[PDB]
């Protein structure tokens, strides 16, 4: 059963801004999303210093990028802490207002991650997103959205089990399909995410002839 919720007004306004801006360095979306993954992996790793059974839901700590060319979808999966349904309905934090203000004063989009709202840079290159997530002691959910208006949260009894962590599915814009290319992904990872302290896997798929 689907639950529908409205974005705060400032989030809808941020989305509309990002999805329509003409920024010439849109590749930074991948850095912002890998930084969120890294942070989520740090959080589970450090909780597990007190309580190592927290890692049992998925013993590997990794980041995994899966272009799906048939679907025009770029997936980014991590085995970090994940998000509770509460994180998914009410959000985490106000970073959103503080970043539109910042843009007003000439701030660069590349600085979105200083304000904790790096997730939304994905709308530089995508017009729809699914967030699949699984937190310890809660269920697996799909959060889904176009850019502005409503988002939905749905109990996930259909998809592959994450074990623990998060998978973003970016539905790429027709002008940004280069982020399905292996060499483009590799060089953007190496340029902006060179010092991430977790392995970054990239899946290349030979599709059936
Ligand atoms: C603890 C996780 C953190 C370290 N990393 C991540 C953070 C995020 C992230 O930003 N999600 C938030 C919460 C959810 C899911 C996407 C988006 C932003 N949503 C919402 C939800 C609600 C609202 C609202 O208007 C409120 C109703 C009024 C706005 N936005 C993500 C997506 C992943 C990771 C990660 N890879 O693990």
């Amino acid at each position: 059963k689907v639950e529908t919720h409205e974005f705060t007004a400032e989030i809808s306004q941020l989305m509309s801004l990002i999805i329509n801006t003409v920024y010439s360095n849109k590749e930074i979306f991948l850095r912002e999303l890998i930084s969120n993954a890294s942070d989520a992996l740090d959080k589970i790793r450090y909780q597990a210093l007190s309580d190592p059974s927290q890692l049992e839901s998925e013993p590997e700590l990794f980041i995994r990028i899966i272009p799906q060319k048939d679907q025009k979808v770029l997936e980014i999966r991590d085995s970090g802490i994940g998000m509770t349904k509460a994180d998914l309905v009410n959000n985490l934090g106000s970073g959103t207002k503080s970043f539109m203000e910042a843009l007003s004063a000439g701030a660069d989009v590349s600085m979105i991650g200083q304000f904790g709202v790096g997730f939304y840079s994905l709308f530089l290159v995508a017009d729809h997103v699914q967030v699949i997530s699984k937190h310890n002691d809660d269920e697996q959910y799909v959060w889904e959205s176009n850019a502005g208006g409503k988002f939905t949260v749905t109990l996930d009894e259909t998809n592959e089990r994450l074990g623990r962590g998060t998978m973003l599915r970016l539905f790429l814009k027709e002008d940004q399909l280069e982020y399905l290319e292996e060499k483009r992904i590799k060089e953007v990872v190496k340029k902006h995410s060179e010092f991430v302290a977790y392995p970054i896997q990239l899946v290349v798929t030979k599709e059936v002839e």
